[PDB]
Parts: structure tokens; C-alpha cells; sequence
């Protein structure tokens, strides 16, 4: 399959077509929007937290940009057994076997969610260890989520992978939910915090939800189904989550200088 | 070829399925082992070079499913000139051109390698300048590793990427047995630290032998056996360096306190 | 296409050939040298200024062999609009369709980039910050600029990458050209940053022009060519660069000793 035949097969379906463009239009003015929010920041932290939330809109663009123009996608034959083997998804006026792995999305993960989690450590006021903690087991996460989006070889594997990630994300939901919501009490941001970190969880737990009732997982859910689950998964962990942050950043840069 | 192909090969020959499947269970193992081990810290800074060793055996269990699966495996053609050329491999009834090219290794070590050395110079209370120095060195060690075993255009070229991982190499052997080393004094973890330093060096100095004895060197080993000889040696340098490290760590956790 | 037929494709084509060899000369002499000039630096903060500084040939020398073995280096066929659309490279024996691309560069400067970034913000007594803020978005910078390179579905989407490359490129500028350029003054560094500081900016813009004139834009420059504006590029950006900033850092090493 050509990257051209996933650019065409994205246009030509309505629902993936919009759930792709809207985001990249949203992310784009997200990020316009942030740093008009954030021009009069002073303090050094405070700017600091600033510019890893308006990274997150910035790796989100370029993430749907990636998803959209076809070069984030493949088209991958289903392991013996899985849901979905034997299906076919036709590019153009050929038909292909196999599904739309959307491998873009878990790939930028990445480099997004570190970004989430970061820009929230500091604002809970977070210490050294508790971040390195929840970023690299965050990365973790978002790595053997996308190695098991990879594997086609055996329906098992993939299932394992899934439980690795999963592994990697109680991690991450521990800290937040536990360490974190203390942190904040400490650092003056208890308020502003709990309501991320509601919003994060929430939000969160329903990616991997989203991955097993989509094609990856039992096929309940068809591929513009499941994109726009993610996009709309997306809207509210990134760029409504970022408007709060900085909107409660713009406000209280003094309790966030330290 | 497909993935399917390449993950039934490691199949039908129990000398390389073993060496994987094997190291897939221990490091689980060692990451159940570990944490119950650190369940009784407190200091940060002890907490933080616990989070970065149990990592080691994390990297791990996902390498060996990425090369288990096949995922991370692929079959690659010498070239000319290389004594692994001319070879095929026969993912079942046909039999195809190439060599098992087990990359999924070489690309993992960026990551789990970072961490032990991060470990490492913070047992010995290293600062930030000889930190820097030791991960980006030691990540460009791999990088270039994994682009000499990936190179099928031409053999000196292959030979020639061996010889700018060996030249980071030593950058990461030289803070190790010489910085590090001197650091640990003043940390006061110059015991724990020879110790652990001298199983590191020891056994990181086998890798690239072994990769040179591999069908991706002169090829005088079988797969099965170079696999077996790094899925030994991470047992080494990973899950009991790790234990040591981390037993040290749960009965001296005042040592590396600072917090 | 194989690496193979990309290795010859760049032997046999003088040009081409000598763009990339050259550097991998250029960098390697640049790294002995660097390391030999910065011997007595004692002070840790002088010292993470020369090894940022002394990674940025040795990402350099790594990027030419990937370019020179034909591993990081592709055909691809040019989306409809393209003034590359339907060209021709006739690679082995045999005429194929589409253009030599040279994305290994592009990987590799979200690799050095950082480096010199990370050296002159150091040089320019930086906060935290402004050093994540620089880094960050030089890295974004790449990564899309890869991206558009490796974009062959449409000519718009190309451009757009283009568009958001340039827009992180203009943030580095800015901390260069505004932020930095005012810390420098209280860190007592002024004169050799302001040099620095241009040379970096003027080389910089060099790049994006570059890539506009050449085969991933609008093709008025033919890959061998491209390719030698990029490595004329990589000597003044890079090496000589390097060259300069070591020499005041080896001369001034109590200036910026501080912690
Ligand atoms: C808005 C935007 C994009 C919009 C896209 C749109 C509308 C797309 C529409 C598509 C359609 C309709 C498609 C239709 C299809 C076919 C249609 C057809 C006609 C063809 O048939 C169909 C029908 C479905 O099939 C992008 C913005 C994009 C924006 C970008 C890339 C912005 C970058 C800014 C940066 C990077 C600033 C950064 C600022 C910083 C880091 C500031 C820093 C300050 C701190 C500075 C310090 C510390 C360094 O000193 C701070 C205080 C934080 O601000
Ligand atoms: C146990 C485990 C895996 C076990 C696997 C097994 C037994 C596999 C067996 C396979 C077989 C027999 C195959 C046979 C083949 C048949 C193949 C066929 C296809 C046919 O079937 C055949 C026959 C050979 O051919 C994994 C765990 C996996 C575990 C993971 C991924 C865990 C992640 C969590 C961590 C590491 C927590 C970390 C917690 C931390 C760091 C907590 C923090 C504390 C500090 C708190 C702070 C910083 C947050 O404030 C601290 C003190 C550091 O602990
Ligand atoms: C010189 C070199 C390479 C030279 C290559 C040449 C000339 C190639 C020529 C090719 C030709 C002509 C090809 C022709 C083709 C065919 C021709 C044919 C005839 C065959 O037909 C044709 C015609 C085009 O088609 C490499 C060096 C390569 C060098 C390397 C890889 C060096 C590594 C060193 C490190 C990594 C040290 C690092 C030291 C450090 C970081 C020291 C630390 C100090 C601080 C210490 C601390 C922090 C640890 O405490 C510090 C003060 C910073 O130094
Ligand atoms: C973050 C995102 C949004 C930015 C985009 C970067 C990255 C995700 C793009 C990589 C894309 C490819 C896997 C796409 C496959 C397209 C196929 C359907 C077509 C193959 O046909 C093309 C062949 C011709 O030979 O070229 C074969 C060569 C082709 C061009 C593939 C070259 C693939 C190399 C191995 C992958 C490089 C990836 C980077 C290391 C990823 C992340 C880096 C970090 C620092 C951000
Ligand atoms: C990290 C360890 C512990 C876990 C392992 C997970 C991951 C690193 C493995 C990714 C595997 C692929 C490179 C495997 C290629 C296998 C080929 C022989 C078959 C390709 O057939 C699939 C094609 C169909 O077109 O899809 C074309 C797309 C194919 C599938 C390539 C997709 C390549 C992307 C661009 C590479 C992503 C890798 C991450 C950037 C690595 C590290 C990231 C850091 C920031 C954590
Ligand atoms: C660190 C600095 C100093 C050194 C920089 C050196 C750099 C130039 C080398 C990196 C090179 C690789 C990206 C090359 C891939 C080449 C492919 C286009 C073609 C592979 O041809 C093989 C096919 C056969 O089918 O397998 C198709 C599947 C193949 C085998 C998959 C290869 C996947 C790789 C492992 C993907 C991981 C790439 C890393 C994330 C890149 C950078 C990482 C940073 C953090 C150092
Ligand atoms: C901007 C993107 C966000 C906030 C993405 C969040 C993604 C997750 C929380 C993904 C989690 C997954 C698992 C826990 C299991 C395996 C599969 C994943 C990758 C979907
Ligand atoms: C858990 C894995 C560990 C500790 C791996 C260590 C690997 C090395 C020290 C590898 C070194 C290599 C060279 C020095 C030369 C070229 C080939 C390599 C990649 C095998
Ligand atoms: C050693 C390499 C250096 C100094 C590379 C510098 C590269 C740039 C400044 C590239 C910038 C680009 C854009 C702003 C737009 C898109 C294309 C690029 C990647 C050429
Ligand atoms: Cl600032
Ligand atoms: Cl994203
Ligand atoms: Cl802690
Ligand atoms: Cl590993
Ligand atoms: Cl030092
Ligand atoms: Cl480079």
C-alpha cells in the first residue's frame, strides 16, 4: 500500500477524515491561543510549566498531520484468531487484506502524554524522583502500546504487550492519584490540581478501553469510530486540559513561582 | 517474509526460542523480586536509583517480547565479502536469501544501558557534567551498533560503525573505572561501587565480542548460540546487577541519602 | 531499490560521493582535535560545554556514514504538483522512478542541533527554561522537517510541515537572538556569544533555503548539489563553529566555571 492510497482512503470517509482535520485545526489554535494566554508570564517556573503544556497542542498537530497525510498509518494483516484477521479495508478501487493500524497515534503518545505529566508534576509541585517515576513508566506505557499495535504475528502477543502497557499505566495512575494529590497540598495547588487530575485519569482510562473495542482489539468499533473516540479522548486530555492549566497558570504565577 | 514467519522460526529450534522465551520470564521475575525489595524506601534520592534499576529488567522484558514475537527481528542480506553471505534461512517450507538479523537487541540497549549507568553514577555521587558524559556516549555506543548490524550495503562499512561504537565505549569504561570510581570516595559507596563496577565492565566487554563471533561478524557462532551468550550475559549485567545494587541500596539507604 | 544499489548510486557520482566522505573526514579530525584542545579543562560546568560541544561531531561523523553506507537514504516518488513529480534516478542497472532522498540528515540534526543549543545557552549563563524551551522546539523543528521530506502523499501537506518547522525554528530565534543574547551580558560571556550567536543564526537560515531550492522542494538544485550545500553548511554550522566556540572556552575556562 502507498502512503498516497492512506492519504485518499482518510479524504473519501467522512467520519476519519473529520475526526483527523478538526484536530489539526483545533491543535494548531490551541496553540495560538496559549501563547497569547501566557505572553505576560515573568517567573521562570511558572514559564516553564507554561511551555511543556503548549509542547502538548505542538506534538498533537504534528501528531494528526502525520495520521491525516498518511504517513503515520499502515495497513497490517490480523494474527490467527484475532477479531478482525481476514478483513479487508479496499484503497480506492483495489481491495487489500488487513486493517488501518493508525500506529501515528501510540507513537506520538510518546512525546505528548511526558509533556501532560511533566507540566502537572511541577504545578503539584512535584519532586525529582516522583517525575522521573511517572514520565519514563508513562513512555513505557505508550511504547509496548504501540509494539503491540505492530504485532501481527500472534493474537497472544499482542494481548501480552497490552497487559505490559497496562502494567506501566497503574504506575503512572498511582502516582497521580496518590503521590501527587498530596504534593499539590504542599505547593498551594490542591484546587487547580484535583481537577486535572480527575480529568486526567477519566480521560485516560479511556484510551486503552478504546483500543480493545476498536479494530486492535475485539473489532466492536469501526476505525472512524474508534479515531474519533481518540480525537474527542484528545480535545479533553490536551487542549481543554491545557486551557485550564494555563488559565489557572495566568492567574497564579506567584503561587507557582515557588 | 512476514512477522508470522519469523515468530514460528524462533520456534522449531528450541536453542534460540529458549534463550528468549528464558530471559522473558526472568526479568519478569526480577521486576516482582526488586520491588518488593525497595518497598521499604523513603529517601528520594534512595527512591530514585531504585526507579532507575528496576527499569533495566522493564527495558528487558519488552526487548525479548519484541524479539520473541518477532516484531523486532528481521532477515537482512550480507554483503558481498561478509562470510554470512551466500547464507539462507527457510522461514518454513520455502527457504529465502539472508541472515536472522536480531536488531531488536542493539535498539533496546539505548534505553536499559542509559539506566544502569544512571545508577551507577548516582551511587557514586556523580555530578551532572560526568552523568551527561557517560548516557549520551553510551547511547551513541548503541545507535551505532544497531546501524552496523543494519548496513548490508557494504562490509567495511558494517566494520567501520563497529569502530565508532568501540570509541564511545571507552568514554563510557573510562568514567566508570576512573571517575566514578574516584567519586564513590566521597559518596561513601567505594565498596558497593568496585563491586558493582567491576561486574559492569567485565561484562558489557563481552558484548561486542560476542556480535563480532555472531553471524554478524565473521559468523563462527550459530544464532542460537550468540543469542544464548547475551541472553547470558544480560542475567549478568542486568537482573543480579541489579539485585546487588539494590540489596546494597535497602540495608544503606542513610548512605546515599543526601535528601 | 537495496542500500547496495544507494551505496554505488553515491560512488560513481563524484559529487555526491565526495559530499558525504569528505564529512565523514571533516568530523572525524574535528573530534581528535576538540578532544586534544579541551585536555586541561579541570572546572565540571566548563567541561559539559566542551562534551555537548564535542557530540555534535560525532552525531556529524554518524550521520555521513548513514548517508554514505545508503542506510539512511531512500527513493521516493513526489506527490502530483511537485516540480519533482515523475523524475527519474536510474539506479543500478536500471531506471527508477522518484528522487533520491536524503532523509538521514534531517534524522541526525535532531540529534546535534541540541547540542549546539545546549553549548551556547550554557556559554550564555542560561536558566533552565529557556534551555528546555530552545531544545524542545529545535527538536520539533527536525522531526517535522524529517517529516516533510518523508511526506509523499501531497504536495500541500509537505509544505505545511514546512510551515510548522518554521514556526519552531522562529522560537529558537528568538531565544537566540533575543534571550540569550541579554544573558550573555550579566554571565560575562557578551562578545564571544554575540559571535557565536550570528554565526549560529546565519548558518541556521542556510538550511530552510536549502531545502526549498533542492529536490524535497522545488528541485532547483539536483541532490548532488543539495547535498554539497548542506555539507558546505555542516563545516561553517558545525565544525568551524565548533572550532571557535573550544577556542575561547580553553582560554576563558574560569569565566564559565561557575556551577
Ligand atoms: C489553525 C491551523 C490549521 C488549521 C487547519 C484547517 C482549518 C484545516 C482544514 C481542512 C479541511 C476543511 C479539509 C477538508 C477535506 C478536503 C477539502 C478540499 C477543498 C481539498 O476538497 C474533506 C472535505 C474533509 O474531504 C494551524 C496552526 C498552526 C500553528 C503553529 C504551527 C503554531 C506554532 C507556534 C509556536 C511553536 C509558538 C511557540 C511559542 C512559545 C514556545 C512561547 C514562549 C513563551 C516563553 C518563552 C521563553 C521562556 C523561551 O522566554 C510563553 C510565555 C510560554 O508564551
Ligand atoms: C511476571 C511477568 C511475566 C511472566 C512470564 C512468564 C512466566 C512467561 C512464560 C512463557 C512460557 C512458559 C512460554 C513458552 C513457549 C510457548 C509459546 C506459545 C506462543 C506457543 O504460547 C514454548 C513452549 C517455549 O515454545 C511479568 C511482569 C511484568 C511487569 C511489568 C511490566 C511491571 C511494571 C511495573 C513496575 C516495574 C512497577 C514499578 C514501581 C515503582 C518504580 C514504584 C515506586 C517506589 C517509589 C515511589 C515513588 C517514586 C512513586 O514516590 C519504589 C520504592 C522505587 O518501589
Ligand atoms: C580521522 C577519521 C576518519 C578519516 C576518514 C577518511 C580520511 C576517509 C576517506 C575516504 C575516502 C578517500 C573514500 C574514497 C571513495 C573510494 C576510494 C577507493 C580507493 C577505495 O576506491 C570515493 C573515491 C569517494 O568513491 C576518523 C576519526 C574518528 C574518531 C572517532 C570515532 C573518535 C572518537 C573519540 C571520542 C568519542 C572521544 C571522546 C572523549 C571525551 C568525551 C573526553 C572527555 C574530556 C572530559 C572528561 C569527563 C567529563 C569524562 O570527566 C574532554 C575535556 C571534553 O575532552
Ligand atoms: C512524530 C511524527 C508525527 C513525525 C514523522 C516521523 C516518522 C514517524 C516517519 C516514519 C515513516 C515510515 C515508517 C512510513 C511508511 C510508508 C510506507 C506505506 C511506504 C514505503 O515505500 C517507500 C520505500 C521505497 O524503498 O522507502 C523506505 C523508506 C521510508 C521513507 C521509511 C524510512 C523509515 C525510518 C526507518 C523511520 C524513521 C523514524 C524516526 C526515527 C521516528 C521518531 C524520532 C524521534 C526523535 C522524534
Ligand atoms: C522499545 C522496546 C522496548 C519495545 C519495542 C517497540 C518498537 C520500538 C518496535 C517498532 C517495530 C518496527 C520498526 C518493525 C518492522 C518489521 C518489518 C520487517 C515489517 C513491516 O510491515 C509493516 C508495514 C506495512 O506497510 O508498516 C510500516 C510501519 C512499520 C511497522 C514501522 C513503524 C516504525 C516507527 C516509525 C518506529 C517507531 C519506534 C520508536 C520511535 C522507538 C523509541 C521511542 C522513544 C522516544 C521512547
Ligand atoms: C546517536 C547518534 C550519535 C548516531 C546516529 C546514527 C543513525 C544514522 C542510525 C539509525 C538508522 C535507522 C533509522 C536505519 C533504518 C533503514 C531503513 C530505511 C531500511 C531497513 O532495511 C531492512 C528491512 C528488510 O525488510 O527491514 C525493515 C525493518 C527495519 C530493520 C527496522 C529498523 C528500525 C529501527 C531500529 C528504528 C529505531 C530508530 C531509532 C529510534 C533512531 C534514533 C534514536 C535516538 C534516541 C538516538
Ligand atoms: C494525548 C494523548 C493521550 C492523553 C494518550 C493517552 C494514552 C493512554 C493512557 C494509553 C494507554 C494504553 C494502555 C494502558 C494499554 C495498551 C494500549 C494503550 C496504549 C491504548
Ligand atoms: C542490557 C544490555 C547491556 C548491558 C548491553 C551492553 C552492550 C554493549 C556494551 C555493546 C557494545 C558494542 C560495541 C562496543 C561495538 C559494536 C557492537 C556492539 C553494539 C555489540
Ligand atoms: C548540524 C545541522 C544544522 C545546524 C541544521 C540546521 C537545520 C535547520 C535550521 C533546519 C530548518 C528547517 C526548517 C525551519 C523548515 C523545514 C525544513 C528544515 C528542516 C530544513
Ligand atoms: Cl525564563
Ligand atoms: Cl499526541
Ligand atoms: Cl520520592
Ligand atoms: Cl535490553
Ligand atoms: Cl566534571
Ligand atoms: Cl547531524
Amino acid at each position: 500500500v502507498t502512503q498516497r492510497e492512506l492519504f485518499e482512503f482518510v479524504l473519501n470517509d467522512p467520519l476519519l477524515a473529520s475526526s483527523l482535520y478538526i484536530n489539526i485545526a483545533l491543535a494548531g489554535l490551541s496553540i495560538l491561543l496559549f501563547v497569547f494566554m501566557t505572553r505576560g508570564l515573568d517567573d521562570p517556573r511558572a514559564k516553564l510549566i507554561a511551555v511543556s503544556t503548549i509542547l502538548v497542542p505542538v506534538v498533537s498537530i504534528a501528531s494528526y498531520t502525520g495520521l491525516a497525510s498518511g504517513l503515520t498509518i499502515s495497513v497490517l494483516e490480523m494474527p490467527a484468531g484475532h477479531f478482525a484477521e481476514g478483513s479487508s479495508v479496499m484503497l480506492g478501487g483495489e481491495e487489500v487484506d488487513g486493517v488501518v493500524t493508525m500506529w501515528g497515534r501510540y507513537l506520538t503518545w510518546a512525546l505528548s502524554t511526558p509533556m501532560i505529566l511533566l507540566a502537572l508534576g511541577l504545578l503539584a509541585g512535584s519532586n525529582a524522583t516522583k517525575l522521573f517515576t511517572a514520565i519514563t513508566f508513562d513512555i513505557a506505557m505508550c511504547v509496548t502500546g504501540l509494539a503491540a499495535a505492530l504485532t501481527t504475528s500472534s493474537h497472544l502477543m499482542r494481548w501480552f504487550w497490552y497487559a505490559i502497557s497496562c502494567a506501566c499505566f497503574i504506575v503512572v495512575l498511582y502516582i497521580l492519584l496518590v503521590e501527587w494529590a498530596q504534593d499539590a497540598k504542599a505547593a498551594g495547588t490542591a484546587d487547580i490540581f484535583s481537577t486535572l487530575k480527575l480529568l486526567t485519569v477519566v480521560m485516560w482510562l479511556g484510551y486503552p478501553i478504546v483500543w480493545a473495542l476498536g479494530v486492535e482489539g475485539v473489532a466492536v468499533l469501526p476505525v472512524g469510530y474508534t479515531s474519533w473516540a481518540y480525537s474527542a479522548l484528545d480535545i479533553v486530555a490536551k487542549y481543554i486540559f491545557a486551557f485550564l492549566l494555563l488559565n489557572y497558570l495566568t492567574s497564579n504565577e506567584g503561587v507557582v513561582s515557588g
